This record gives C-alpha cells, sequence and structure tokens, in this order.
C-alpha cells in the first residue's frame, strides 16, 4: 500500500523484473533523447515511464466507471447529431472555428451516412471531499494507449503473482483489460459493415510518433487476426496522395480506404498548413466511415463538454432517467459567472471552487468574482497514494495521484447497434504538485489500480 | 536470392515492416553505444542487426543436418565419458578448464546438452559441412526462431510479388525445446523446491532471450530461476553438509550455463572458484566439464582425423552421415595430407592446432616438408549470396555467407535417454568478406 515502506533491496528486485517484463512484451517507447526514434522503428527504444505498482482505487467506483461507458458512447452520439448546438455552443479559437467550418460544410452537404464509429475514453478522478468518481475530460478523437494500459495490467498482474503474497496483494485485484484487442474488434466490424472486402483501413498519424508501436500493434491484430489490411500516413501525405473516387470511395496512395482511424489531428499542431485542412475535408466528404466524425471530434471540445454539464442541459440528450442519475453523479458542478444559477457565485468558500476559461483558484478567485462590482466549477480534490516510479531504467519514491481512463467503443448502421462496449483501461499517475512534482511534465507514468 | 535488384522503394517498405516486427516480438537487444544497455534492462534498445530476407539454402542439405542433430548429441556424451583421450588430446584457460576435469576424474562421482552444430554449404563439393560444434552456453534459440516469425511474416506480405512462400522458410521452435530441455531436467532431479541457476555474463546486451528462457520456465514450467554471474556465485554459493548447492535461498537442481566458455569470464580466481564448486555440486550442469572439453577446437580436430571419429561411434549409417559432413583434416600421410595438396594445393590450407592460415602457392611450405600452422584440412569455399543488410535501423546491400546453426537437445537418466532432438536453428550470415536470418529451403 505505502510502497514506500518495502525493503530497498527487494524494490530494486522487483524493478529489475519489469525492466525484463516491459521490453519482452513491448512496453517501450522511442526515446526522446534518441533522434530518429519517432520516425525509424527499431531505433532508440526504452520501457515507458511507470508505476511499479498498483494504486488503490475502489471496486464501487470502478463499477461505476464501468456503466458509464456505453452511456457516455450514446451521449456522445446524439450530442454529435445536434448540429444547430454544435454551432450555437462553440467565440475566439482558430483551431476549434476551423472544425467548425469542416462540420458547417458537412452540415450543407447533408450526406446519409448511416455507419457511425468512436473509440472514445472517459477519464475520471477519485474526489477526497465528497468521495465520489468525477470526470475530467472526455477524450472522443484519438485516445492513447489501449495497448500501453492493457501491458500495464498484464505487468503489475505478473509482478503481484510473483511479490504479492508477501506484500498481501493478489492479482486478482488488478482488473482484467482488453483494450488493444477490443479497439482492434470495433476497426474490425466497421470495415465488415462498409462490406468493401477490397477496401483497407487507413490510420492517420503524426509525423514524429515515439508511441508508435501501440498503432503497430493494431495494424497487427488488423492484419492476423482480422485479415484486413491497413495504411498509415500522415494528414499531408493524404492531401497528396488522396482523392474521392466516382463512386465515393476514398483512395489513398492507390489503394480503396473503407475506415479512417485517426491517431492525429486532434491538435492544433498536427495543422502546420493548408494541406493537413484539406485531407481533413476530403476524407470527411468521401464515403469512407471515420473513426470519429467532424461532429464527434466536436462534442469532446472543452466548450461542449462544459456545456452539457449546465442545467437541463445533458437533459436533452438522454431520456432515460437513470441514464442522466448516473452521468449527473461523476460531473462536478459547473456554472455560467452571469445569474450564478442560484448565486453560488456568492463565495466566502472559494478554496471550493475554481474558475476555468470558456485556472484561478483560492484568493485569486475570490478577487475576480468580487461580488462583481470564465465559468465557475466545482474544485476536484484527488487521492494520494505512494507510488515507486521508474523511469530511463531507475527509480524513486513518490506520492502520487491517479487517472483512470475507460475506453469505450460503439459502432451503429442506422437505428442497429453493433457495438456498444465499455472496453478495457488505462491510468495515468502524476507526482502529487505538493512535492517535488506538480503540472508541467513529459505526461507522468502509467499504470494500474488495485481494487478496494 | 538476388534481392539486390528490388527497388529501393519497395526495399524501403520491407524494411519499415522488420523494424516494426522486430520491435513488437523482442528481436532486441543492448545497443552497443548506450553504456547501460548490458546491465540494465529496459533501456538503450534496438533491433538485432539482420539480414531482410532469406538465402537460398537446399531442402536435401537441409534434412541431412535434421538428422546429423540427434547423432552429434550421441557422439558428444559418448567422447566426454572418454576422460583420457579428452586429458591426453588436450594454452592457460584451456588447462584450467583441465584441472577442473582432472579433479571430477578423481572424485569419480543424469547427464544433459543444449548444443549446436554449425554448418555452410561448400561450393566445392556442393556438400554441407561442419565448421563448429558449440558445447556450452549457445545463444540465439529466441533470436533464431523470431527470425523465421519475422521472415515468414514478410513473406507473407511480400512473398507473391517477389515469387517466395513463406512456408519455404522451416519451421522453427529452439527456444521453446531448450525450456523444455531445462524442465525435464529438473524434473528427473526430482525436487520441487530447487530452483535453475542460470550462469550469466557480467555484460549482457542479449540478455532478453535468456529473460525468455526463464519466463518459459516460470510461466510454462512452474520452475523458478535466478540468474547469476560466476563471481556472484562465489560470494553467494554455497555446497551444504549433504552435498547440495544453495544460491540465494533456494536448492539449485539445474545449471544452465550462458557464461563461462570464454576466458573474459574469469578475471580472477573467484570465477574458477564458482565453475569448480559447482561443477563438484550434486546439481546437474548443462553441461558438464567433459561435454565443455569435447567442444574444444583440438578435440574437434582430433576427431576429424582418419579413424578417430570411428573410435566413438557404433552405428555404421551415422559414422556415414557424420564423415559427409566433415571436412578432411590431417596431421601427415604423405599421400593425401601432402602429395595431393601440392597437386591441386588450391583445394586445402594449413592451419595451425591452436599463426597466419597457408593456401595457394605458398601451401609449398609441403614440398618443403620433403615429400605458423599445422595440420591440413579440405578448403571450403562459401556459397555466398546477395543480402540486404539491416543494422540501426539503416540498411545496405551486401553479398554474404552463411552459417547454420542447428541446436539439439539431449538428456538422459541411467541408460534411459529422456531427450534426444533435433531442436529448431538460427542462422548467422555475414559479408562475402555479422547479422541474424533463417534460409529459404532449396
Amino acid at each position: 500500500f505505502d510502497y514506500h515502506r518495502i525493503d530497498q533491496k527487494l524494490l530494486q528486485n522487483i524493478v529489475y523484473d519489469a525492466l525484463v517484463w516491459s521490453t519482452l512484451n513491448c512496453l517501450l517507447v522511442g526515446d526522446k533523447s534518441v533522434q530518429r526514434s519517432g520516425r525509424v522503428p527499431g531505433v532508440g527504444l526504452v520501457h515507458l515511464p511507470l508505476s511499479l505498482l498498483p494504486g488503490p482505487f475502489p471496486e464501487s467506483h470502478w463499477k461505476q466507471g464501468c456503466e458509464l461507458a456505453p452511456i457516455f458512447n450514446e451521449l456522445v452520439d446524439r450530442v454529435s447529431l445536434d448540429g444547430k448546438f454544435l454551432q450555437e455552443s462553440l467565440n475566439a479559437d482558430e483551431f476549434t472555428s476551423r472544425l467548425l467550418d469542416i462540420h458547417s460544410k458537412m452540415l450543407q452537404i447533408n450526406k446519409k451516412e448511416d455507419i457511425r464509429m468512436g473509440i472514445v475514453r472517459s477519464d475520471y478522478m477519485i474526489d477526497e471531499k465528497t468521495k465520489s468518481l468525477l470526470q475530467i475530460e472526455m477524450n472522443t478523437i484519438s485516445t492513447s494507449f489501449a495497448l500501453i494500459g492493457c501491458l500495464m495490467t498484464g505487468l503489475h498482474k505478473s509482478l503481484l503473482s510473483q511479490y504479492g503474497k508477501f506484500l498481501g496483494l493478489n492479482s486478482n485485484r488488478v482488473p482484467a483489460n482488453n483494450a488493444v484487442d477490443q479497439s482492434a474488434e470495433a476497426l474490425a466490424k466497421a470495415w465488415s459493415e462498409y462490406n468493401n472486402p477490397r477496401a483497407a483501413i487507413l490510420v492517420v498519424v503524426q509525423v514524429e510518433e515515439r508511441n508508435m508501436y501501440e498503432q503497430h500493434y493494431i495494424s497487427a491484430l488488423l492484419r492476423e487476426k482480422h485479415h484486413i489490411r491497413s495504411i498509415r500516413k500522415t494528414l499531408t501525405e493524404i492531401d497528396q496522395e488522396g482523392k474521392i473516387l466516382p463512386d465515393g470511395t476514398l483512395s489513398v496512395d492507390g489503394q480503396a480506404i473503407s475506415v479512417v482511424y485517426f491517431r492525429a489531428g486532434y491538435t492544433p499542431k498536427d495543422y502546420p498548413s493548408e494541406s493537413e485542412w484539406r485531407a481533413r475535408l476530403l476524407m470527411e466528404q468521401s464515403s469512407a466511415i471515420k473513426c470519429p466524425t467532424i461532429s464527434y471530434h466536436l462534442v469532446g471540445t472543452k466548450k461542449i463538454q462544459q456545456e452539457l454539464a449546465k442545467p437541463g442541459v445533458l437533459e436533452r440528450f438522454v431520456e432515460n432517467k437513470d441514464h442522466i442519475a448516473k452521468l449527473r453523479a461523476c460531473f462536478a458542478g459547473l456554472w455560467s459567472l452571469e445569474d450564478s444559477d442560484i448565486v453560488k457565485k456568492a463565495i466566502e468558500n472559494p478554496e471550493l471552487f475554481v474558475m476555468k476559461p470558456q485556472n484561478i483558484y483560492g484568493d485569486e478567485l475570490r478577487e475576480t468574482l468580487l461580488k462583481l462590482q470564465y465559468i465557475l466549477m466545482q474544485r476536484i480534490f484527488p487521492a494520494t497514494s505512494p507510488a515507486i516510479l521508474v523511469r530511463d531504467g531507475n527509480w524513486d519514491t513518490g506520492h502520487v495521484i491517479s487517472e483512470a481512463g475507460i475506453f469505450g467503443t460503439y459502432l451503429r448502421n442506422k437505428d442497429k447497434i453493433i457495438i456498444n462496449n465499455e472496453s478495457g483501461y488505462m491510468v495515468r499517475t502524476k507526482i502529487s504538485s505538493s512535492y517535488e512534482g506538480g503540472v508541467l511534465p513529459g505526461f507522468g507514468v502509467v499504470d494500474t489500480v488495485y481494487l478496494t
């Protein structure tokens, strides 16, 4: 539990076994210290920064997270259908306006689109004040670590099967994890639904990609288990090598494409020029099934996510009131500054709130608000646990917080729901902020959880 | 097979896919240039230097080496038992091994081996000739069967194009068969509480092959193993009053050597002390000192001389098969061991039994003999081929020779032979003037 209290020489032994297991099972990324490692496979590898042993996490809250996956998949789909709400909700960012311009084009064009799909991830923290599972992000596009998360389950299970009796820990409390398998399953099923067995899956990847093995592992599952071919291209390669055939088919680099799996294009930095925007548009207009579509990408935007957490909004996209209960239970309170909602703007207890754009804490929060002569939200107070953190072959102790991402997969064809699944998980673990760490990284370490 | 023809663009793609496959499947080693990579797992990793696509190798000759695997297992076990032949036929390193063996001959108290016979196809004849018999610490059981996987994967993706069929790359179980051999020895020894000690080098950039074997042991066979250097064994190992080997809290029933074959492995008396200790223990050595001595260059030369091989093999068919793969080697019958070599010196080489080799017009040393480098052998002319070589993520073309290494596994109780197997392969490929490979049958 307090892993800091385990004998140092024993910890070295466990760390050595982890570094071994990591290499044998490709828990590896290109080393950012090595020049070509985000471009040339096979060179400059290092194990992922990782937490040695999983931190605890209540089984009741784990289950709540499980339950919510398919309910989130369905919300994301319904919200994406409401073009007017998306357009109306979304003033000043250039990138979001560029995405809205594509969405507006699609609204104009008004093409059928019977087949829709998502590979998404809802991220949660446990909150100490309330003792509640709270959602901190909904990731609707290009979500990573389906392989990484499920290799971490493999690792932690392996370590606990050897060192756990002594430690009083049982590997069967690390939840089972099928994430990467479920990912490729959803892509394979969408490729089948399209029913063009001559087509490949296109994966859209970044120019520099030191997590390329995850994507190759997927393509491998596609090739070997599912018998589907795939190709990888950057948005600019697509602009250069892509076109729409007479029947609407996407063709890239000579190959018919039935599914566009995005592992890029979620960030402004992936669109350095008009080339990348042309590609995004081309692909959206074509008949290929996108994973996901532009309206889905819009749904995970910050402003949309904030909107849904306001009074009665969520309630426009969900009719099952048990689902609305479960959703609202994981939503951190959020408010418009104006009216205040019942004037909890009247704030005396600013330690309990946060202001966010579309952050301001404590006293700065209190001043800002002044009883006025961007939104207000419930402050979250995370759980801490003593971790062992292993990075570039070395280890140290740290007190950390953790954020559990629960993947969802979804696939439908008209009104037929083909997949709507909780699809495994990942965990991101970070040194506290009350210690030498904070928020300012390379992006913590990977982890799992230990139920209850 | 003429891979130099394939256009740069396509090659570049096949290369990309091989580097991907290598990373995903742990065809990886510690990078020489990263100073901690031989000691700390998980850091400074790079794919194995490799040949992109297999070289041709006749099926008939592949089957010959297959058949020879269990014949060589039995030959190794019979020669090892002739203590005085070994002492008699047989340098500081070699004499320290001899010291350990004579000592066990004195003491006079289950046997196993995981070995590998290396061959090359000779152009002069068309023969499969043995070039080495490795009796101790044979590497590349994992690497060899991962290259099998890589090549079958590439020829699945690119085979139809180039007119190659992934099914002409032979099947390969080498690492599984190694772990199986160890697991069975552990069982024979019948101590459910004993571990397997694996003896490792101080710096081991190929540690993942060994880690994979310990992972099979743990997960498939439910056997614990522990890895130690010879000096760690000196410091930590003890023989109990009942003669049993104890190393960090566990009895040791099998000592699997992945070190100890090279003098660099014995920087001090500590390592020499650990080797003796373990040899004198009741643990099963994979292999014993006697096996180690059978693999020496001196014993291998001796065996290849006329009449000698035949003293250690009863079976006439095996004698025939063994002689077929043996390159001629001689002391001094003037007739072959010299008149034939003076005519046709191009077909022969003189080599020290331990100075430069002698060939062509020189080999006129023999006219000199009136009818450094001493023992005459048949010259081998290797069957080269066009290769793509991939190293540190870059590729180039080269013309190469290949050495096919056939692993054998063997185990026995007193007259019962539990295992005597051909057990998969590896291939080492190097410039015409190295890298890991497979073969394409025929």
